[PDB]
């Protein structure tokens, strides 16, 4: 709350999902909650924003955007949360920073960033913080190279929408090999 990134902290469960653009696109997923409340070419998979693990959605065209399996999983497939590149990487330690403060709340906001008309988002931005049981902030720290903490202790990590071994047309949302 001495924040304007957050959602104003009630002290309940909150899941506030952005309208779709001009263009039909996501804009953002945000989520408050606690540890008690855990539930030629081809065109992309649709990836969530806020993982299902937190927010229990299921094929909600605003938590979805076209994003690479790299960038969802870490890897090319199965997944690597080890990767930081990757989102599970942020969402596992997420996960298990909620499992050791069940007493406090995460605040955790993500967002797709695009250009232009592109269907297809650039970059993915996590944003997460904890919060304990007065209001007050926590900085939370996933050890990765990417975070840059804000002045109120705000942790906001860009992601790259891409993958190693592909070409993206981020206009129509159709990815072909590199060769």
């Amino acid at each position: 709350t001495v924040s304007s990134k957050l959602l104003p902290f009630t002290a309940n469960y909150q899941l506030q999902l952005g309208e779709l653009d001009n263009l039909n696109r996501a804009t953002f997923s945000h989520i408050q909650l606690q540890d008690r409340h855990e539930t030629s070419s081809w065109v992309m998979n649709r990836g969530h924003l806020v993982g299902y693990q937190f927010c229990g959605l299921n094929d909600e065209p605003r938590n979805l955007v076209a994003m690479t399996a790299w960038l969802a999983t870490g890897a090319y497939s199965g997944a690597n949360d080890s990767n930081p590149e990757g989102m599970l990487y942020y969402e596992n330690r997420l996960d298990s920073w909620l499992a050791l403060h069940p007493d406090f709340w995460l605040d955790y906001k993500v967002t797709p960033i695009y250009s232009g008309n592109e269907v297809v988002p650039r970059q993915i931005e996590l944003q997460y913080v904890g919060i304990d049981s007065s209001g007050e902030l926590l900085t939370i720290r996933l050890n990765s190279n990417k975070e840059s903490i804000d002045e109120n202790g705000v942790t906001t990590v860009i992601l790259e929408n891409s993958a190693p071994n592909i070409n993206l047309d981020y206009l129509n949302g159709t990815a072909t090999p590199k060769n």
